[PDB]
């Protein structure tokens, strides 16, 4: 009924925080992000089970802070836990989910508790991920693009000046990173395109959870494919920390996956 995107580490914990209220509150289409932590066949427990959905998804060094999750209602047939063979085994941060039509891609990475580390790994990356745009528009199907990277349109999170881009400064690759792909006319902004954050208050804030505090942004963009570019119903952004009944990333619209 939905794409929900958060990012945790420890799903357990998002379980903790209500998260699993919220997969069973609308029975989402995809929910993208999080962290496994528990193994890649322990997961789809019963102990996991919801009013009713499907769980694939892969782990890493897991007993790190790997595991990309990704719950589905349907079956999809593509799961892709990265492609370098161990490496896939050890970045549980790149997987997508696909068959024939409607590729969408999941990749979990924050970068406010890695830093430079993650600008390196991010960066061979890049430059697979631009060959990748380019690779999806030879594509003549759908995708989306859901992932927890450091792009801020800048224009909407003004607020956030400290870390709006990444870390208390700013990066220079982010202006054009951004502005490369939706200045692509290509990649829309469902997340501030069909809500807008510019003119809102701010709760006190604590730890991270400043940014997702409706005062920044905590990695978490959601891109569709101009095939629903002007097909989204709503989006709604967290504005509380999460602990409690709080709601995800959500965006209301195309739903379930088919194959």
């Amino acid at each position: 009924m939905r794409i929900i995107s958060v990012n945790v580490n420890g799903i357990q914990t998002a379980v903790e925080r209500g998260l699993l209220s919220w997969l069973q509150a609308q029975n989402a289409d995809v929910i993208c992000l999080q962290d496994t932590r528990a193994s890649a066949f322990e997961l789809d427990d019963p102990a996991y089970q919801l009013d009713g959905y499907f769980l694939y998804a892969c782990e890493a060094e897991v007993p790190a802070q790997g595991g990309v999750a990704l719950y589905s209602r349907l079956q999809p047939k593509a799961v892709i836990t990265g492609l370098g063979f161990e490496t896939a085994d050890r970045y549980g941060r790149y997987l997508q989910a696909d068959f024939d039509k409607v590729s969408i891609a999941t990749l979990l990475l924050p970068s406010g508790q890695n830093g430079d580390e993650d600008l390196n790994q991010k960066f061979k990356l890049m430059d697979d991920f631009a060959r990748y745009l380019d690779k999806q528009r030879r594509k003549r199907r759908e995708y989306i693009y859901c992932g927890s990277l450091y792009v801020a349109q800048q224009k909407l999170d003004i607020k956030n000046w400290r870390d709006s881009q990444q870390s208390p400064g700013f990066l220079a690759p982010e202006r054009a990173w951004m502005d490369e792909i939706v200045g692509n006319m290509g990649y829309v902004d469902a997340l501030r395109e069909v809500s807008r954050e510019g003119d809102q208050y701010s709760w006190w804030p604590d730890n991270e959870q400043a940014e997702m505090l409706n005062l920044g942004w905590r990695f978490d963009y959601q891109l569709l494919t101009p095939g629903l570019r002007r097909f989204v119903r709503s989006a709604r952004l967290p504005r509380q920390p999460r602990f409690s009944q709080h709601a995800p990333l959500i965006v209301d619209y195309d739903w379930t996956l088919t194959i």
